[PDB]
DNA sequence: GGAATCGATATCGCCGC
RNA sequence: GCGGCGAU
DNA sequence: GTCGATTCC
């Protein structure tokens, strides 16, 4: 029974009545009296969200996992620890055989019985009809049992296995496999590890009944949450004493339940352009929502005012400028889903064309998650493809924009530009511009980039895709007669364009135009560390330099490795036994070390290829190194290999792909040394940072941990605030949730590296947002971080603008550098020499960015 | 110092138990 | 919180 | 299960 907020409370957003004459003006009366009612279904949404969302925590008793609950089992559970406390002090300081209860309850930590009983409660509280103490002191008991049972494996028994345990634990859901998983790890662990008994066999139903009692009643003792009356008494068949929730504690949950329900918002698409910003908040939507929009996604309510007072109109200009972009339903493409997904899960999924349980329960593993995304990612097309229809007989729609705490510029509402094959393809510009003999060059460059073809030099890319005109002009001519659209990496957008090249063909070069060509750049990671330290090597990779033919990074880092693998299959180390006694059963084993010899005789005996290193070196910007490879190479290709029937070679996977990963490290640690340099000097920076530099004679703080900040080249500050709480409460398969706050050195070191060439992206495209809306006039943008996109006639533009927006930022300035004038008069007395240098400068001519036809952006 | 522990892919979003 | 999805 | 790097004895 939660409070409607579908009162008053949304009614607050007046559709027809608020100080909103100044949209009816602007856009009109009914755009405006639109852009509201939406605004408002929006919340409408939101609170429908929540309620289905909360119907389900109790219709399983999950309420407490449930933030309209949490809030009172704070203040509940230190009532109920301290009675329990005393209660174990009332009986121990008392002769005479001690309770029933009191015998069991003194192996699980109080704290947690404290809490495993709330919870159970209120759900057996939310049940159908069933609510007798009877069944109830049943389940509490049950439960703490399990958890003195189980809870000792996590306590002495498993102190450090308990690692190869919490893994496949958490993977587990729902309390029943849980337990499935912990009574089949005990029977391992005594036939092994730590010996004993079970003395929970002992524990009648009557133990259990016992348990679940006493406990109820220290619960309406220290607290009155609930109040403990009798059902009719006077009957034999009737009264029996039953549990209610407190009238007020439920009215504080109804209420809680009620206030959230109303700032989860299912953010629409805009009417009429966004309400520019002009700052912090107020943004985007024009009513006064309580739910207000921020400049800048943030955490802490804190780290958001940082910003309030602070001065960078490239980036308001920036936001603005970008979220006045104006774009319309792809009317053509949607008929073509709108027949297709009638039709099938998965519009394009499959179109007829032309080690022994480790490894069967392996696949087993896999038909089971692969079905369980078909499932998901129909769930959100489903919503696209509804939006979508909803608007598409608008004459254009707009999407407001943040920015997260590092900079990158986001759509607010969830059907946006920044989307999928699918959603990108029904959504196109609504201004458009006659295309041109140089437009079109474009269109078509785009369509070669929709169908995979985008390694190969400009016109290649354009043989392609004349060669293929008459294909292009059948799907689109007829759509559903014919599925090479469909095939193409990209189809929905490739389909996109299909519908346009065949504009041009029956309007000739004075077609009007307002689909998105998109510039998207090879690894903008790479490339900026690449530039901001002049690295030719590097560059050379990313395309920062240009060159007749598209370099490719991953093909580039294969080809130095299988340089690497044929040195060692000649000279190298030779096999070895070495012997490996189990930590657990302490039995002699042999095992053969393959040595760098074989262990490439395979690799070269597998076939390296770009799609070897891929994922290792596309990752290697947001930190993983060697480390981190292992395991993807381990499962990008040494599983699929072996579970696909080649892999044969891969006698000691761990072995073959603990190596390949040091070679993949080694060879980009010399192709893209500028990353590695920058991240780590980086990473350095943000550890002493982060550090609590004392002195070890007096343990006295001489700087507390200061956290990270910067202020990228287009005036966005950004502040790197990692904190940890010191707080903790794991349990094992019921929840283990909340018991001040710290800066994580670790999650501070970690996310340097990424995240600041990720505020340095940032700036970049809020720069060419603007630079190429100011100097060339173009006011139609398509951007996703990395990138751009504009009508097919700004659009030979915009690709200069961004290689010149670039330049300018990179010659201008040394944000490494610059970063170091920020935190270095913060480096306590005593760090100021593990502090290395900034890595020298290379012989990269920024300038040569401006002729490189390949690093689009 | 030396032996004992955490940790290893970044930010945003949606959905779900 | 874990799971899955999708965006770079 | 390698490499190491930071903590407490
Ligand atoms: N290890 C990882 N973890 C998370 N996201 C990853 C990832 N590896 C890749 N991705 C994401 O997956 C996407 C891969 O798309 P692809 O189309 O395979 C890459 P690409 O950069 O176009 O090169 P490609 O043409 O060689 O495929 C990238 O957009 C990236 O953001
Ligand atoms: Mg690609
Ligand atoms: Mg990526």
């Amino acid at each position: 029974n939660t409070i409607n907020i579908a009162k008053n409370d949304f009614s607050d957003i007046e559709l027809a009545a608020i100080p909103f004459n100044t949209l009816a003006d602007h856009y009109g009366e009914r755009l405006a009296r639109e852009q509201l009612a939406l605004e408002h279904e929006s919340y409408e949404m939101g609170e429908a969200r929540f309620r289905k969302m909360f119907e389900r925590q109790l219709k399983a008793g999950e309420v407490a996992d449930n933030a309209a609950a949490k809030p009172l089992i704070t203040t509940l559970l230190p009532k109920m620890i301290a009675r329990i406390n005393d209660w174990f002090e009332e009986v121990k300081a008392k002769r005479g055989k001690r309770p029933t209860a009191f015998q069991f309850l003194q192996e699980i930590k109080p704290e947690a019985v404290a809490y495993i009983t709330i919870k159970t409660t209120l759900a057996c509280l939310t049940s159908a009809d069933n609510t007798t103490v009877q069944a109830v002191a049943s389940a509490i008991g049950r439960a703490i049992e399990d958890e003195a049972r189980f809870g000792r494996i996590r306590d002495l028994e498993a102190k450090h296995f308990k690692k190869n345990v919490e893994e496949q634990l958490n993977k587990r859901v729902g309390h029943v496999y849980k337990k499935a998983f912990m009574q089949v790890v005990e029977a391992d662990m005594l036939s092994k590890g730590l010996l004993g008994g079970e003395a929970w066999s002992s524990w009648h139903k009557e133990d259990s009944i016992h348990v679940g009692v006493r406990c109820i009643e220290m619960l309406i003792e220290s607290t009155g949450m609930v109040s403990l009356h009798r059902q009719n008494a006077g009957v034999v068949g009737q009264d029996s004493e039953t549990i209610e929730l407190a009238p007020e504690y439920a009215e504080a949950i109804a209420t809680r339940a009620g206030a959230l329900a109303g700032i989860s918002p299912m953010f629409q698409p805009c009417v009429v352009p966004p309400k520019p910003w002009t700052g912090i908040t107020g943004g985007g939507y024009w009513a006064n929502g309580r739910r207000p929009l921020a400049l800048v996604r943030t955490h802490s309510k804190k780290a958001l005012m940082r910003y309030e007072d602070v001065y960078m109109p490239e980036v308001y200009k920036a936001i603005n400028i970008a979220q006045n972009t104006a774009w319309k339903i792809n009317k053509k493409v949607l008929a073509v889903a709108n027949v297709i997904t009638k039709w099938k899960h998965c519009p394009v999924e499959d179109i007829p064309a032309i080690e022994a349980l480790t490894a069967w329960k392996r696949a087993a593993a896999a038909v089971y998650r692969k079905d369980k995304a078909r499932k998901s990612r129909r769930i959100s097309l489903e919503f696209m493809l509804e939006q979508a229809n909803k608007f598409a007989n608008h004459k254009a729609i707009w999407f407001p924009y943040n920015m997260d705490w590092r900079g990158r510029v986001y759509a607010v509402s969830m059907f946006n530009p920044q989307g999928n094959d699918m959603t990108k393809g029904l959504l196109t510009l609504a201004k458009g511009k006659p295309i041109g003999k140089e437009g079109y060059y474009w269109l078509k460059i785009h369509g070669a980039n929709c169908a995979g073809v985008d390694k190969v030099p400009f016109p290649e890319r354009i043989k392609f895709i004349e060669e293929n005109h008459e294909n292009i002009m059948a799907c689109a001519k007829s759509p559903l007669e014919n599925t090479w659209w469909a095939e193409q990496d990209s189809p929905f957008c490739f389909l996109a364009f299909c519908f346009e090249y065949a504009g041009v063909q029956h309007h000739g070069l004075s077609y009007n135009c307002s689909l998105p060509l998109a510039f998207d750049g090879s690894c903008s990671g790479i490339q900026h560390f690449s530039a901001m330290l002049r690295d030719e090597v590097g560059g050379r990779a990313v395309n920062l330099l240009p060159s007749e033919t598209v370099q490719d990074i991953y093909g580039i880092v294969a080809k130095k490795v299988n340089e690497i693998l044929q040195a060692d299959a000649i000279n190298g180390t030779d096999n070895e036994v070495v012997t490996v006694t189990d930590e657990n059963t302490g039995e002699i084993s042999e095992k053969v070390k393959l040595g760098t010899k074989a262990l490439a005789g395979q690799w070269l005996a597998y076939g390296v290829t770009r799609s070897v290193t891929k994922r290792s070196v596309m990752t290697l910007a947001y930190g993983s190194k060697e480390f981190g490879f292992r395991q993807q190479v381990l499962e990008d290709t040494i599983q699929p290999a072996i579970d696909s029937g080649k892999g044969l070679m891969f006698t000691q996977p761990n072995q073959a792909a603990g190596y390949m990963a040091k070679l993949i490290w080694e060879s980009v640690s010399v192709t893209v040394v500028a990353a590695v340099e920058a991240m780590n000097w980086l990473k350095s920076a943000a550890k002493l940072l982060a550090a609590e530099v004392k002195d070890k004679k007096t343990g006295e703080i001489l700087r507390k941990r200061c956290a990270v900040h910067w202020v990228t080249p287009d005036g966005f500050p950004v502040w790197q605030e990692y904190k940890k709480p010191i707080q903790t409460r794991l349990n094992l398969m019921f929840l283990g949730q909340f018991r001040d706050s710290e800066i994580d050195a670790h999650k501070q070191e970690s996310g340097i590296a990424p995240n600041f060439v990720h505020s340095q992206d940032g700036s970049h495209l809020r720069k060419t947002v603007v630079w190429a809306h100011e100097k060339y006039g173009i006011e139609s943008f398509a951007l996703i971080h990395d990138s751009f996109g504009t009508i097919p006639a700004d659009a030979a533009n915009l690709f200069k603008a961004v290689r010149e927006t670039m330049v300018d930022t990179y010659e201008s300035c040394d944000v490494l550098a610059d970063f170091y004038d920020q935190f270095a008069d913060q480096l306590h007395e005593s760090q100021l020499d593990k502090m290395p240098a900034l890595p020298a400068k290379g012989n990269l001519n920024l300038r040569d960015i401006l002729e490189s036809d390949f690093a689009f952006a």
